[PDB]
DNA sequence: AGTATAACAGTATATACT
DNA sequence: AGTATAACAGTATATACT
């Protein structure tokens, strides 16, 4: 299976996370989100 | 502004992540990921 | 069906609860309370 | 100050929590929610 | 696979009766 | 104070280009 999910982050609501996603080299985005999750999980 | 990005996590390749998103309380997916990144980010630079 | 109930927690009477709800991630209030009760409930009967 | 919040629980989505709120004697509802929170908090 | 874009409960408030 | 009721991002999907 697969879990699809559309995430939206907002300019004024969360700037830094916004800037982050917007400058990550295209082709690595999912990789990160995935990583950020990988840790966020153990780190729980 | 808004960044839209749809991600797909495949059951097989990364079970734990899949399993996670798939079983988080209703209406927490965006919150969680949003949290995960927040922490990830500064953890880096 | 649906149960609607609006609660009000006063800063003074129960600071900690107030402070909590007031600083939980966006779109998690219903989830959290929903969680709190879930646990509360069976903890009882 | 005060924090107001309208919570809605659904029949088919979460039955037990639904039944609970629906049978608690009227005048004690907030008291509980508040209690459930009181613990949910320390218990964190 | 990663990415770019394109229709149906929480959140916030308010009035009013016990 | 507790309670009863009354308008504006997440969630889910899909198509399509690299």
């Amino acid at each position: 299976k697969e879990t699809k999910h559309l995430l939206k982050i907002k300019k004024e609501d969360y700037p830094q996370i916004f800037d982050f996603l917007e400058n990550v080299p295209r082709g690595t985005k999912t990789a990160h989100i995935r990583e950020a999750l990988r840790r966020y999980i153990e780190e729980i």
